[PDB]
This record gives structure tokens, C-alpha cells and sequence, in this order.
């Protein structure tokens, strides 16, 4: 969970069925989430695994 895991998760002004997976600082895990499209942020991924291998780690 490095710098890319402690801003929370952001949907953005959009509203686009953009289904993707993001990490869960509050609880230190990964988790699914719904993106709008547009203003996303760092903490944003495409796979549980992508969000556990990149920012969770550990």
C-alpha cells in the first residue's frame, strides 16, 4: 500500500457503467468499485489481482 493507497476511492462527476477494482485503505485490502469515467485518480485499477500485486503488496 505505498503513496497510490491513501487517497479514497473516486467515482468522479461521470456516471459511465465503468465497472473496475480499487484498494481499500480503510480496511487494507482491495476491492470492486463503480468508475464514472473522467477525473479518476491513483488509486485505480482493472483486476483485484492488479490492485493486490501493485498497491496492496502487502
Amino acid at each position: 500500500r505505498p503513496d497510490f493507497c491513501l487517497e479514497p476511492p473516486y467515482t468522479g462527476p461521470c456516471k459511465a457503467r465503468i465497472i473496475r477494482y480499487f484498494y481499500n485503505a480503510k480496511a487494507g485490502l482491495c476491492q470492486t468499485f463503480v468508475y464514472g469515467g473522467c477525473r479518476a485518480k491513483r488509486n485505480n485499477f482493472k483486476s483485484a489481482e492488479d490492485c493486490m500485486r501493485t498497491c496492496g503488496g502487502a
